[PDB]
């Protein structure tokens, strides 16, 4: 086998690479940087930028060997800003920040009430309710606008649908974000959530302790945002104990399997993990459905057929939409919520004939895989057919893979399906202009400029 010190890449000028990363852009084009590296060093490259070093792969086969050596307690990179807040406020770590035995001990409890098929069917009526209210809002706006159209940037509205839905199944209450005049308690909560995501982007590389040392507003606004999010969790917890004398939070407080401190930590991290993720995916999807109207009709045809063969039963209808679940994989292929999965190797492995010493951070380039003509034929075309009647697990890594995969993947899928089912039944999504839209990096994959979509009743 080839030694580690022979892997291609730029690990020999890490300090010059740190200069090239911050001199211009860089923190906005990490997804484009990876593609170039793979198109320059091959199916595997080793990179070092400052004190950061890692081995990267693109072939789904290599992701196999990677996930087989992650260990019993897989460890990804950490969210420095989010961890810094828990240390400052002496809060417990949730299922996302924990590692080792504590994560495993938690994950298993959380899985019974978040990802198990038993509770997924209990979430269907809840998610569908929010999905029905979103369609009502779109009709109202279309009525006002006249001519039966509504050209709008659904960015903010989709963010509200994501937050409204996740908080419905987690806390067991409707925040009312989809109204025309939401109550100030929810308007301040969504603003705090938004400010929280907006303040993490800067501290993903800039050490949080450094911004705290200079009393930067970035650090202060971050703490102020998490405070509101944690206080809204206490507000719920208190109401639930008052009602003792339903939601994920209520069931965890009933079973009394985890401490309230560990329950409050996880319930919060669960919300953060699926508010910006589901919202942007639902946006990229609506965008590609408008650039590819043939796919939108093909889906609409299948959903209308499933509506009648199911006889109202959403459970049956959700099992009868294979092309819809394939469209979700297709969106996550061109626009992955995370440009890479990270796993700290716990055993010496070999990838592409190269010894990878234990402890090494190996990343799986999801954005580069989904756009490689080799792994995916016709990559730049949105064709959900490529996923049906095909097999492929290591090609659809959008929600990760393994014991520490996305614990809310079923909640996300269900929510995104119910959304598309209700939206395609009532409206046709038309692109205001066939002009190209560019992708940038900031926490996730977001469009450079707003996406303007027209919604006509059908
Ligand atoms: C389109 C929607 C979503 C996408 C694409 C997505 C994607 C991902 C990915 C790639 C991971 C890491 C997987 C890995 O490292 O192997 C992850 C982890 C996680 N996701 Fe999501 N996610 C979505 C929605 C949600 C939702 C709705 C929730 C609700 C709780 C959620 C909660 C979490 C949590 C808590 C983790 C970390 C769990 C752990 O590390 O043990 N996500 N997600
Ligand atoms: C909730 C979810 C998305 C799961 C895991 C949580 C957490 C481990 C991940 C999610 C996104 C990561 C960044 C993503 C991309 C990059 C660019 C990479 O080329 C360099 C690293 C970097 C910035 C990652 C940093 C840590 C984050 C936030």
């Amino acid at each position: 086998v080839r030694p580690f010190d022979e892997i291609p890449g730029n690990w020999r000028n890490g300090w010059l690479n740190l200069y090239r990363f911050w001199r211009s852009n860089g923190f906005r084009n990490l997804h484009h940087i990876m593609v170039k590296n793979f198109n320059k060093f091959g199916p595997i490259y080793r990179e070092k930028i400052g004190y950061y070093e890692s081995v990267n792969i693109i072939n789904p086969e290599d992701a196999a060997t990677l996930f087989k050596a992650e260990g019993l307690f897989p460890r990804r990179l950490r969210v420095e800003p989010w961890v810094a807040y828990r240390d400052y406020r002496n809060q417990k770590y949730g299922v996302l920040l924990k590692n080792g035995e504590d994560w495993r001990s938690n994950r298993l409890i959380l899985n019974k009430e978040v990802i198990s098929p038993n509770v997924i069917q209990k979430f269907v009526p809840l998610l569908n309710e929010v999905a029905q209210d979103f369609v009502s809002m779109v009709h109202k706006q279309i009525e006002r606008s006249g001519r039966g159209k509504w050209t709008v940037d659904l960015s903010n509205d989709l963010f509200r649908f994501a937050l409204e839905s996740v908080c419905y199944v987690l806390y067991g209450e409707r925040l009312g974000l989809l109204q025309d005049n939401p109550n100030p308690e929810s308007q301040r909560f969504i603003d705090s959530v938004t400010l929280m995501f907006k303040t993490t982007s800067p501290m993903l590389y800039i050490p949080p302790g450094l911004l705290r040392r200079i009393n930067s507003k970035i650090w202060r606004d971050h703490v102020e945002a998490w405070d509101v999010i944690f206080n809204h969790a206490d507000k719920c917890i208190q109401k639930i104990y008052r009602q003792f004398r339903p939601g994920v939070l209520a069931n965890l407080l009933l079973q009394g399997k985890l401490p309230i401190e560990d329950i409050k930590a996880s319930i919060t991290e669960l919300m953060a993990g699926g508010v910006d993720t589901t919202s942007m995916t639902l946006l990229w999807t609506l965008y590609e459905l408008a650039r590819n109207p043939h796919v939108q009709e093909e889906l609409r045809a299948e959903i209308l057929a499933a509506r009648q063969q199911a006889q109202g039963d959403l459970s049956k209808m959700l099992k009868s939409v294979p092309l819809l679940k394939a469209a979700i994989k297709e969106t996550l292929r061109l626009y992955p919520v995370a440009v890479s999965l990270q796993r700290y190797i716990t055993e010496d492995i070999v990838l592409q004939n190269y010894h990878i010493p234990a402890g090494t951070l190996v990343q799986v380039g999801l954005y580069a895989m989904g756009r490689n003509p080799e792994i995916f034929p016709n990559p730049e075309q949105y064709n959900p057919e490529r996923w049906l009647k095909r097999e492929n697990h290591f090609k659809s890594l959008g929600f990760g893979f393994g014991p520490r995969q996305c614990i809310g993947r079923r909640i996300a899928e269900t929510e995104m399906q119910l959304f598309l089912i209700h939206m395609l039944q009532n409206f046709k999504i038309e692109t205001n202009s066939m002009a190209e839209v560019k992708t940038t990096f900031d926490l996730i994959l977001v469009p450079e400029k707003p996406i303007l979509l027209t919604l006509r009743p059908i």
